Formats: structure tokens, C-alpha cells, sequence
């Protein structure tokens, strides 16, 4: 059956050593595992959906303002996706199997219309992929749990700032959500 | 207390005698009600909300591609805000309590952030214009509804291409949602 | 592949001539095609959601309390199926496709679990049943489009109080949801 | 200022030595703290939601079912109150503002009325308490953000069977959710 992947915040803001709100070394780490993931996934007919913060720095209405420092501001390079996945979507971005969604919460869901577009497609499996583990990844994977998803995560292409909160995170997936975790050849890891 | 006002799809292509999906004379009509209601609403300090119809042509995963010729397509001048309407959004438009959002459902909470922004500023009523008053317009009151909004419609504000269908709908509001009527001055009608 | 009917308000205080909130003869008249369409559904396999309004007295909190009066309250016979259809849920309510969803709004999907349900059993497909055509049943159906289910209507298992109301809902259904018209023995009108 | 207080699963499957799936000593020595802020805000005039899980054996269909073994199941004593939260339940259930809600997902939102019946209230603040604090508790918090309540955490009357996820979920929910930790009188603790 086709899946959709869902592509996390993997911007230059999230992995660069300058990006505004990095996570620095451990989401340098996946760069390679998960442009290969993405592509695989696209290769193998699956629908690609790039789910990017998109924040005004002017914003006092949002409550996330005042938690984190300003971060994938609209129309700056901090929204750019980071490394080879980068070059993926230079090369396939124009796809119709492949989406672009500007978010401002956490939750890829969150006032979006990413349940509509998977629904659309009789989807009833998301694999997940991005950064943080415990931030956006977390909120996103809940969202899918609570909307009757099948949820995958590709633990070699997620990371988070903290190891120990990444540890949470992926504990949570696996034996909170049901989640099956996999690796970049999107085989089941044991 | 401050207020949205909900602009409803008063675009080229459901407005102008070519439009693409043209409601014609009676969209027409209420050109001067709606932008001065309009214009009213933001003199007195309510948020504005523009809530557009986006659709691209290829669209075959979208149920309503079957049901409408296509309209407001992405880049066109389908999508152009019709009359001083328009006017209002060239000299607005950038302002922090105006905004633009992109639909592909009837209702402008479907796949939208209208209800995260809504609850943002802490708005409990909502002030319903544009077209067509049993379509896009009837599906947003009912999802305005089901969100414990209170609800006002401006009723020289509205319009349709059938007027027993107008006629339902108006009806519908008062009788089944307890939405207020109002005119182009905001005033109850009675 | 497998359906669920949605079984909307069909019970004594919507129905019944001494109904709180009757819609009278023409919710009496559909009385035989909707048990025949529901026992249908079931023998073909469908899931079947009941879905009733369960409203309280004194409900101030509610802005349904203000446009009509008490109806379908909680612990009355006002929320009792009406006709065969209850004589099919005292028969075949403890069966683990057949469902009651109490609600408060007029969609059943409102504050329900009916989406999660729906989605649990990947049903691709609602069937629509009740009244009123034009408020919980329509009410339904948007709700159901913007959730992405293929839409049925059971045209002579749907009723109004108002005949004109009625014929909008229908052409509604069909020409902005989508929907297809179809008759007690499920087959396209 | 009327707030509402959300009671999550203080059940004895969750909270008594014997119960089915119980989080043990640390469940059991919130007791105290839980009843008592919660006699509190009923006292001050706050809305009190209890929010509990209700399972059935051989629930096929749910995918909670193959990840913890059978719990709370309905008409079994398991889903009772734990401690003097039960006993202020017998006291003040049939109170108009103390509600008794039924749900499936570990979120309080999931599948429910809760958004509807404090929208209703036009309650802003939740306030949360019960177990885990790492699974239903982290769920509705979550939940709770992205539907844009302003969030308090009854800190001494959260508990989890994993001290460190109690941890972590407890930095999420200041760090992430902006919530403000309290305490059993809710007074913010700094
Ligand atoms: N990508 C994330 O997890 C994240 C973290 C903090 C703020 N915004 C997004
Ligand atoms: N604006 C509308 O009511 C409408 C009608 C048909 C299709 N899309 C939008
Ligand atoms: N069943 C209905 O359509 C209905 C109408 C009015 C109030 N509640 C329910
Ligand atoms: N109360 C909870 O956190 C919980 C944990 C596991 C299953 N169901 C509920
Ligand atoms: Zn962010
Ligand atoms: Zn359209
Ligand atoms: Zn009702
Ligand atoms: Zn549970």
C-alpha cells in the first residue's frame, strides 16, 4: 500500500551551526539518513509532505514567542531544508506527490490540512522523519495517533537537542503510540 | 468587545460577469454593502479575515473538481478580491489584524489556522459576508457553530445565484445556528 | 468495501405525533424504508451508528436551548427509536457492529467519537438516515465531506417539517457534497 | 477567571496496588494533593472535569488494546475514583459544574465533548491533574495547547510509574506548552 512520509522541520534553522534555533551536532548526524529515507520513499511511490515552521518574528499572539527564540521566519534562509534533502526537493518539489505545508505550531495537524490531503488519498500509514524528536516529531506523531494513523518513525532520521529526550520520545512512539520504529531502508528495527 | 469579520470568496471568478463560476447579478449587488461593512469593522478595531478559495486545475484527488467547473485557480485573476473590496485589501492588507488564507474546502476552517487564530486574540464572535450564501458561506456558519462561536450575518452582505437557496440559508442561520442578522451598519435587523 | 449507516434522531420526540419537537406525518411516513434500509445495511454487513441527541433541561450553557424547546431528554422515551427501527436495536444493539452515540449538536460527529470509530474500521463510506434533512442531517453530511467519507443519502429514509427545506438538503447533498441519492434497497436513485 | 480543572483517569486500575495497569507508589502518593486541589477549585467556583478511561474487553479495533493489557474496563471497579477524589465525587457529582466524561484515547480532548463544554463556559485556563503524567496527562496538555488554553500543571498531583518521564514531561510542559506548575493550593511554583 502507498504511505506518506512526512518531512519535520529539517531546515538550516533546526540543523545549521548558525541556524537560530539548532540542534546542532545530533541533527547534523541524520543529514545523510534522511535524505536517503525521503528518496526511497518517493522512489517507491509514497507521497512526500514537507511540514516547515513558518513564523513572523512581529507575532505576540502566539504563545510559542515567547518560548523560543526567533526561528524559520518567513522568507529568510533559516526555512531552507538542510544537506541532500534539500536536493531532493530541487528535483522533485513541482511533484504532485510531493507538498509543501508552512505550520506554526508544532504538529504537522495543527491548522493545516494535512489530515484532508491524506484522507483524500485513502492513507492510513505516516512515516515520520525531522527534528525534534521530542518537539514537532512528538506533536506530530500524537496528532497521527489520535486521528487513527499507523505511525512509523525513522529513528536513524530523527533527533532532538537532548539524547535523553530523544530516549523519551522514541520510548513513547514505540510503546505508547504502537509505533513501529525503522531504519533508512525503511525495514522494521529488533 | 473586538470582533472578526469573515470575508467569504468575493473573488473575480464567483463576482464578475465572466467569472469563471459567477454568481452574476446578485453577487454583483452587493459590492458596496460588503466592502463598506467591511471597512466599518476594521475602522473599529476588528480582525479581518480573508478566506479564499485555492484551487489548482490538476486537482483530481479533490471531490469538488467533479461537482464545479474550475475557479480561483492559483496565480490567476479569478482570485482577485472583486470591487473596492479589493481596494481595501491593496491599502490593508499588511496589516497585522488583516489576513489572507488559502482554502480548498467550502468552509474557512477546513484544512485552515482560522479557529487557531480566532481563539489567539480571543474572539468569541464571528461576522459572516461574501458567497455564496449556501455554499461556502452556510458551511463556515455551521463549522462557527459547532465551535461555540457566537455568530453574526451581515445579510445585504451575502449572496447567491439561486434565491430560495439564499432564502434557506438565511434562515437556516437565525432558526438552527441563533445567528444574528445584521445589516451593512452592523445594526440588528428586525 | 464495508459502510457504516448513520442512524440520525429517528425517536419518539421527533417522530411520535405527541413528540416534543415532532416533525409529524412526513417523519412517520419514512418509518418502513428506514428499518428496511437499516436491517439491510446490517445483513449486508455494514456497521450501524445510532446517533441521538441527549440534551438536559435547564441547559443554559447550550445555545440549542434558546431556538427550541425540550426534546430527546436524558432518561425519557422521548429518545426511544421509533417503529421497527427500535424493535432492530432491541434485537441487534449488543452486536459488535451496531453502535449508540449520544450527542448534543445537531452533526453527529460533534463531540462525538464517531470519526475515531469510523476510522478504526477504515470506512470510506456513511450512509445517512433521519431527521431532520435539513438540520441534523445536513448537519451530518458537512461534516462529513470536510472529513473526507464518500457520502450516501437514503432518500426515502431522510425527512423535514418543511417540504422546501427537505428539497434544498437534497440538492445540497448531491451537487455541492457529492453525495449519492440512494433508495431503501441501496441502489442510485 | 472561571477556570476548569481536568481530573485525568485517578481510577483504581491506574492508582491501587491491585489495579490492572497501576503506576504503584507514586500514583498512590498524590492522593493528598490531588483531592485536596481539587475540593479547592470546586470551592473557588472552578468547573471540575473528570476525564476517564473507558475500555472494553476485546476491543479489536482499538490499537490500545495490544499494547497494555486489559484496564478500566466499564462497569468494572476499576474505573473508580481512587481515594478522597471518589469520595468528593459520591459528594458533589451531581453538581452542575462537576462533569464525568467517558473516553477511549489517553487524551481528555480525544473523541469527547470537552473542547465543546468549556467552550460553552468560555473557560481560557485549564488546569490538569492525574495519571500518567507522561501519557494521558501529556496528551491533553498537548491537546490542550494547540486549542489555544492557557494551561496549569497541579505539579504534586501529577504522577507517573517512570520518575523520569514524570521529568520530562514536566519540562515539556513548561518549556514547550508554556503551562505555569502549581501547587496543591495553585500557587505557581518558581
Ligand atoms: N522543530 C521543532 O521541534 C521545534 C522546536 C521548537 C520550536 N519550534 C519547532
Ligand atoms: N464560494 C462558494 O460558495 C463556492 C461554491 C462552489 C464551489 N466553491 C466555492
Ligand atoms: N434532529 C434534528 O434535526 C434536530 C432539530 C432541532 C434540534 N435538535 C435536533
Ligand atoms: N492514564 C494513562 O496515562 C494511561 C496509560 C496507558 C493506557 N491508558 C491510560
Ligand atoms: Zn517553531
Ligand atoms: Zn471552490
Ligand atoms: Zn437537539
Ligand atoms: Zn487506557
Amino acid at each position: 500500500m502507498t504511505k506518506a512520509l512526512i518531512s519535520i522541520d529539517y531546515t538550516e534553522d533546526f540543523v545549521a551551526d548558525s541556524g537560530k534555533l539548532t540542534a546542532g551536532a545530533p541533527a547534523q548526524a541524520i543529514s545523510d539518513a534522511i535524505s536517503k529515507v525521503t528518496r526511497l520513499a518517493f522512489e517507491r511511490g509514497d507521497y512526500i509532505f514537507f511540514t516547515i515552521d513558518a513564523h513572523e518574528e512581529n507575532d505576540c499572539f502566539h504563545p510559542e514567542s515567547k518560548l523560543f527564540p526567533p526561528h524559520n521566519l518567513i522568507g529568510t534562509s533559516g526555512r531552507n531544508l538542510y544537506g541532500d534533502l534539500g536536493i531532493f526537493y530541487q528535483e522533485h518539489g513541482s511533484d504532485s506527490r510531493v507538498f509543501w505545508m508552512d505550520k506554526r505550531h508544532y504538529s504537522a495537524f495543527s491548522g493545516t490540512d494535512l489530515d484532508i490531503r491524506l484522507r483524500e488519498r485513502r492513507v492510513s500509514t505516516v512515516i515520520l522523519t525531522g527534528v525534534l524528536t521530542d518537539i514537532s516529531v512528538l506533536h506530530t506523531a500524537i496528532d497521527a495517533y489520535n486521528l487513527g494513523y499507523d505511525i512509523e518513525i525513522v529513528k536513524p532520521a530523527v533527533a532532538s537537542i537532548w539524547p535523553e529526550n530523544h530516549q523519551f520520545a522514541l520510548g513513547h512512539f514505540k510503546n505508547t503510540l504502537g509505533a513501529k520504529l525503522v531504519d533508512e531502508n525503511l525495514n522494521e528495527l529488533f
